């Protein structure tokens, strides 16, 4: 999706920019959405195409198979800060648009 | 509660203990449950009982007055090692009675 197609989806509150709220949780309802299989964990087939490997290496240190909701949303808050090109706590549609920002986009839409 | 009230309340998998699996879970369902303004956030005044000022400190540090999903279940998660008095992955009963277990306790039953 686009940053404009993410915009008219998730942004309510009249502005330009997706912010750390709007984003966090997005990225939570989308965690429940990719979850099909009725348990409260995503695995490795369940993120293919939104993480890589080494996504799981960075946010599953606690030595099981599973990705919890925290550390879902931890890879996240991470992509967020790295499509923040001007660091100002918003996304607007062109950042939205820049590979970074689309690494966010693919946590927050199913 | 008691830690044998919390493990006949969450505990479904007929073991004896809470992992971190069924803490995130709960933690997160706890999070909205207690979230009754209508947003999408946790402000300090509804977070009475459960965390302290320096939790706030400690967990929201992007700038804003709110709570979002990921740093309340990373204050979770530190709370759940502190309780993991053997370091097994696992909450029994004993180590939910503990004050580092009732921290637990206070953010994943509302
Ligand atoms: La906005
Ligand atoms: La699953
Ligand atoms: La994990
Ligand atoms: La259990
Ligand atoms: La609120
Ligand atoms: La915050
Ligand atoms: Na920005
Ligand atoms: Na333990």
């Amino acid at each position: 999706a686009s940053g404009a197609d993410a915009l008219k989806a998730l942004n309510k509150d009249n502005d330009d920019s997706l912010e750390i709220a709007e984003v966090i949780h997005a990225g939570a309802t989308t965690f429940t959405a990719i979850n099909p299989d009725g348990d409260t964990t995503l695995e490795s087939g369940e993120t293919k195409g939104r993480l890589t490997e080494k996504d799981w290496a960075r946010a599953n240190k606690d030595g099981d198979q599973t990705l919890e909701m925290d550390e879902w949303l931890k890879i996240l808050r991470t992509r967020f800060k790295r499509a923040d090109a001007n660091k100002d706590g918003k996304l607007t549609a062109a950042e939205l648009d820049s590979k970074a920002g689309q690494g966010v986009l693919v946590m927050i839409m199913k």
